[PDB]
């Protein structure tokens, strides 16, 4: 849905607490939280 209540990009990982916008974005940002270790 492009109208109504926006929603914003944040990591609900615990541990995270940045903004984001875009989704194709949190992949690439999930990459740094899961290859840690
Ligand atoms: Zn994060």
């Amino acid at each position: 849905m492009d109208p109504g209540k926006k929603k914003q990009h944040i990591c609900h990982i615990q541990g995270c607490g940045k903004v984001y916008g875009k989704t194709s974005h949190l992949r690439a940002h999930l990459r740094w939280h899961t290859g840690e270790r």
